[PDB]
């Protein structure tokens, strides 16, 4: 099955490539189109439109800024009526919702994705792409699709569920825990000591963090927050302490505040007695 | 050179169980001694008293729960004149600078230990020790201790800065990292996906998240916080997003707020433009 590209900034570029090299023929169509050419060369075929580049193939993929421009683009086609449309565009999940429900009501098929990878990452074992959506299209498109990512899942029949798990790791997880780091190299640099001796310890911290990880998520599933060893209260104690050896230090740490917060939080509301996973249990707004 | 441990807690008879495996004569003590029993049968000898303990090895290494009940416990020596002590509890720096001035003024030798190693992990890879102090006291029990971690590093002259190290990386990296883990799957749970669809990228987040923590580093010791690709502009706005998106789902969303927070007084103070490794200049209280 043929496929169509729109979008050949690095991640439409990177899709191409790998698309490519799995033996699949491929078009491509980019707004400026400079950036299409070398793509030319290593199999590619440019097209001159959106609905010139629709037309060629059965599958199109979307890798544009965001959804608006995406549905400008492809407003351009005068039919898409029997395709299949997946669009890789990070988002909210409403905007799949609503993306979905109008490429349906143009007689198109549909699935929404999203990328966990950098481009240079996108052939390779450290790429992974979440789809969700219509499950009978992810049947048609797997085999055509997986090779270009090492891990390729489908997550939900929610057209927004890749756009949430996304959110969720890329956001409140990932980007949240390297401001942390920040935090961290901040005291230590507060405290006259040399950053550089962090460096021999990380690859040891961010492995005990993956096994921690994944214990939390077995607890979510699970309600058991059971003691162990340490408890919500013991933590907070400790957070709080840490707090105040950062500010002493001069540093506002405010993660590390807003951490305590949601210790004490746990605490104040009787899980005190509990493991830390229980903490996930006052997160809400109430 | 023969060593005795003061504390048989998990982490001390972890420590006794190394050494004794090293080819080393291990005597433990301990305030209850039920405790140390089983070590006896591993090779070890048992001692009536903590004198008694110090006075049997010419290095001593403590594994009891803070610095006062060490400071309480090596009192009860007559003399440890000559003596190594190697306190491997977790405090603050001061707990340890004051530590070690009353250790030189006994007439005794200090090193100060921070371990990043659950008990069970003592004597394996995923395992580490820092230790900071007199550097000529770190020459010499550097091939005794080894062994009982996989990375054995001395971070600095400051008897502090083993605790400094690992306060950063265990309070203001790692907990708050686990607590901003906690948030995403709360998020995941309240737009009502899956929290069983996070589990199959953990090991890709966080091998990404090591990469980057690497490079923040680098950053960190170079001045050098230059474009690349996304600014600290595009980060603040990207956070706002997944804060909005959050509360609308019914999520308090600390952590993220004070990411955002972050986020902002970098921009606010004229580094909108630069990477976001830039953030680490608006940490201070000023
Ligand atoms: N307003 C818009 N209309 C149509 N396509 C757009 C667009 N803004 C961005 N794109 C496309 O969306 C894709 C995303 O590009 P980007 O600037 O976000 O980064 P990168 O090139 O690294 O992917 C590109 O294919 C881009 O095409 P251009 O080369 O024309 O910029
Ligand atoms: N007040 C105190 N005086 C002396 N030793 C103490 C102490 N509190 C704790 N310890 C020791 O400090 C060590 C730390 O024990 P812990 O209760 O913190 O946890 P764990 O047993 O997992 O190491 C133990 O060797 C403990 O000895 P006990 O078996 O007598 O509890």
């Amino acid at each position: 099955m043929d496929v169509s590209i729109l979008g050949t900034g690095l991640m439409g570029t990177a899709l191409a490539q790998a698309l490519i090299r799995s033996g699949t023929k491929v078009t491509v169509w980019n707004r400026t189109a400079d950036r299409a050419l070398p793509l030319a060369a290593a199999g590619a075929t440019v097209a001159e439109s959106p609905q010139s580049a629709i037309a060629a193939s059965p599958l199109i993929v979307i890798s544009l800024l965001n959804y608006e421009i995406a549905k400008d683009v492809v407003t351009e086609a005068d039919s898409i009526a029997g395709k299949i449309i997946v669009n890789t565009a990070t988002g909210t999940p409403e905007e799949a919702n609503q993306f979905a429900e109008w490429i349906a009501g143009r007689g198109a098929r549909y699935l929404d994705g999203a990328i966990a990878a950098y481009p240079e990452d996108i052939g390779t074992e450290s790429s992974g792409i979440n789809y969700s959506g219509d499950e009978d299209v992810w049947e048609d498109v797997q085999s055509l699709l997986t090779p270009i990512a090492a891990q390729s899942r489908y997550v939900g029949a929610r057209p927004g569920a890749a756009n949430v798990i996304d959110a969720a790791m890329a956001g409140a997880f990932f980007n949240v825990a390297l401001g942390a780091f920040h935090e961290a190299a901040a005291y230590v640099r507060s405290e006259d000591v040399a950053i550089a001796e962090m460096r021999h310890s990380l690859h040891l911290w961010t492995d005990k963090l993956l096994e921690l990880l994944h214990e939390a998520l077995k607890a979510f599933e699970s309600g058991e927050y059971e003691t162990d060893q340490a408890t919500l209260n013991v933590y907070a104690a400790a957070v709080e302490a840490w707090q105040q050896s950062m500010q002493r230090a001069g540093q506002r740490a405010a993660l590390m505040t807003a951490n305590l917060d949601n210790l004490q939080r746990a605490c104040a509301a009787g899980h005190g007695d509990k493991g830390i996973f229980a903490q996930i249990e006052t997160l809400s707004a109430n």
